[PDB]
């Protein structure tokens, strides 16, 4: 009935059209495939640090999906001990604004990212979606300071809106990834 190759670990490009807007072009890297919903992929789009969830084969807003011949480089971590003990910790993450002023955001390092092995999954208190950064390099730069059964498959309802729990964070088993309807962000909540 039709068999194709898997796209996890591959870089892709596709067109995007929402509403009466024009078709825009995008490049990205497919990070993983959700077990409790294999149609849902986690993608890191070129030039942005949020991890997004899209059904790249069923979403009618997607067009001209192609797989690139690019091979994501398998670099070596410059500091395995720091990379290992940093996971699961609360952090202060320094960012830079327009005027050059510095914003500092409370976050938590969740895990090492797949496919891009020098990047880290991280979420923030005032922005609880899934982010990806090369945290070891910010740490050396001095912009990162470190501080001292599964619900996957269930649905969660919030009043601000329904989503599904798609992943349990290993280092913090009460923290889960949630994919909400009609929102391509991956939310990171503590479900207690
Ligand atoms: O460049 C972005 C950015 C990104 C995405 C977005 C943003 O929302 N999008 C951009 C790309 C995404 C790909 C998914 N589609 C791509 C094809 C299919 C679906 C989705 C949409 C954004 N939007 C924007 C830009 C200008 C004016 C109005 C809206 C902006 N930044 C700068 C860094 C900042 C960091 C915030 N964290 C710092 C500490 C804690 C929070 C985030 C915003
Ligand atoms: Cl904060
Ligand atoms: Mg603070």
């Amino acid at each position: 009935h039709g068999s194709r190759r898997n796209i996890v670990g591959c870089r892709i490009q596709h067109g995007w059209k929402e509403g009466n807007g024009p078709v825009t072009q995008w490049k990205g890297t497919v990070l993983d495939q959700v077990p409790v919903n294999p149609s849902l992929y986690l993608i890191k789009y070129d030039g942005f640090d949020c991890v997004y969830g899209l059904e790249l084969n069923k979403d009618e807003r997607v067009s001209a999906l192609e797989v690139l011949p690019d091979r994501v480089a398998t670099s070596r971590i410059s500091d395995a001990h720091l990379a290992d003990t940093m996971i699961g910790k609360a952090v202060e993450h320094m960012f830079e604004t327009e005027d050059g002023s510095k914003d500092e955001w409370r976050g938590m390092v969740l895990a090492r990212a797949p496919v891009m092995n020098t990047w880290f999954y991280i979420t923030y208190e005032k922005d609880p979606v899934l982010y990806m950064y090369q945290l070891l390099d910010d740490y050396k730069e001095g912009d990162l300071r470190i501080m001292p059964d599964s619900l996957v498959g269930k649905q969660v309802e919030y009043a601000k809106r329904t989503g599904m729990v798609i992943h349990q964070v290993e280092a913090k088993p009460s923290v889960y990834f949630i994919k909400f309807d009609d929102d391509f962000h991956i939310y990171v909540y503590d479900l207690v």
